RNA sequence: GGCUGUCGUCAGCUCGUGUUGUGAAAUGUUGGGUUAAGUCCCGCAACGAGCGCAACCCUUAUCCUUUGUUGCCAGCGGUCC
C-alpha cells in the first residue's frame, strides 16, 4: 500500500469539526472547510504493520470474520471475505453471538436442515400454505447468520468497519480477549481496538482498498 | 385431599443463556403499522423456548357413492280408494 493510492481514494477526508472525538486528537493533521484532515503519515505504518500481523496470524491458522453492516458497503465486505476463504457478516449483528454462542449455534443446524429441505425436493407435499413461512424462514436465517454457517467455533481475529457503528461486536470480542483490527474515523473511540488504522470509512473506494489489501495479505499468509 | 364458584373465554403469565445496574430489579414482552387475539409484518442488546390465542373435536346448511326394511312411490297392472 502506498500514500498516493491512499490519497487517490479519499482517505484524506475526515469528518466535521463539531463531531470530533478528542481521544484521537494525535491522529489529526489539520482542518479545511470545517472538516478534519487525517495525518496519513501515521496511517501508512499502522496499515503496514496491521497487514503484517494479519498475515502472520493467517500463517498461525486462525479463522477470521469480516464485520461491515452499512447498507452501501455490504457487497465489498462479503466479496472480500468470500474470495479469501474466510467468514463475513453484512447484516445486523445478532447481539451476543460470541458470548452466547451456545444458543445461537443451533440456528446453524436449523438453517442447514431448512436448506436440505429446500434443495432436496421436500417443499412439494404440504398443503401449499406453510411453504410461505418456510421460505421466509430461509430468507431471514440467510440474511442474519447465513454467512458463518461453517464457522465451527470461535474466531481468532476480527476486522471491523465503522468502530462506532460496530461497537457491540468490539465489546463482545474484548470480553473474550480476541484481538480486533478496526477502521476508525475521527469520530470514533479507539479504546477497544489494539491495532488502530486511521482513515475515512464512509467512501466505497477507501473501504474496498482496505478490503483488497487485507484479502491479499491473508492469501499471502496462507501461501506460506 | 378431592371437587366447585368468581374475576373471565379477559389476552395475558413466565423461563434458559447473554447484556445493563453496588443492589431490589431491567431487557426480551419497548417502537410504526395491523388484528377478535402477546394475531401478523418491519425495525431493535438481545437470541430462543413454554403455558395461553388460533387449528385438531361434535352438530347445522350444499352436493356425490353404497344398501333398501319396519322407510319411499316417478314411470306401469289391479283396486274394496
Ligand atoms: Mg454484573
Ligand atoms: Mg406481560
Ligand atoms: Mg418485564
Ligand atoms: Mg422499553
Ligand atoms: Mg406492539
Ligand atoms: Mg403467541
Ligand atoms: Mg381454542
Amino acid at each position: 500500500v502506498s500514500m498516493r493510492d491512499m490519497l487517490k481514494a479519499g482517505v484524506h477526508f475526515g469528518h466535521q469539526t463539531r463531531y470530533w472525538n478528542p481521544k484521537m486528537k494525535p491522529f489529526i493533521f489539520g482542518a479545511r472547510n470545517k472538516v478534519h484532515i487525517i495525518n496519513l503519515e501515521k496511517t501508512v505504518p499502522m496499515f503496514n504493520e496491521a497487514l503484517a500481523e494479519l498475515n502472520k496470524i493467517a500463517s498461525r491458522k486462525g479463522k477470521i470474520l469480516f464485520v461491515g453492516t452499512k447498507r452501501a458497503a455490504s457487497e465489498a465486505v462479503k466479496d472480500a471475505a468470500l474470495s479469501c476463504d474466510q467468514f463475513f457478516v453484512n447484516h445486523r449483528w445478532l447481539g451476543g453471538m460470541l458470548t452466547n454462542w451456545k444458543t445461537v449455534r443451533q440456528s446453524i443446524k436449523r438453517l442447514k436442515d431448512l436448506e436440505t429441505q429446500s434443495q432436496d425436493g421436500t417443499f412439494e407435499k404440504l398443503t401449499k400454505k406453510e411453504a410461505l413461512m418456510r421460505t421466509r424462514e430461509l430468507e431471514k436465517l440467510e440474511n442474519s447468520l447465513g454467512g458463518i454457517k461453517d464457522m465451527g467455533g470461535l474466531p481468532d481475529a476480527l476486522f471491523v468497519i465503522d468502530a462506532d457503528h460496530e461497537h457491540i461486536a468490539i465489546k463482545e470480542a474484548n470480553n473474550l480477549g480476541i484481538p480486533v483490527f478496526a477502521i476508525v474515523d475521527t469520530n470514533s473511540d479507539p479504546d477497544g481496538v489494539d491495532f488502530v488504522i486511521p482513515g475515512n470509512d464512509d467512501a466505497i473506494r477507501a473501504v474496498t482498498l482496505y478490503l483488497g489489501a487485507v484479502a491479499a495479505t491473508v492469501r499471502e499468509g496462507r501461501s506460506q
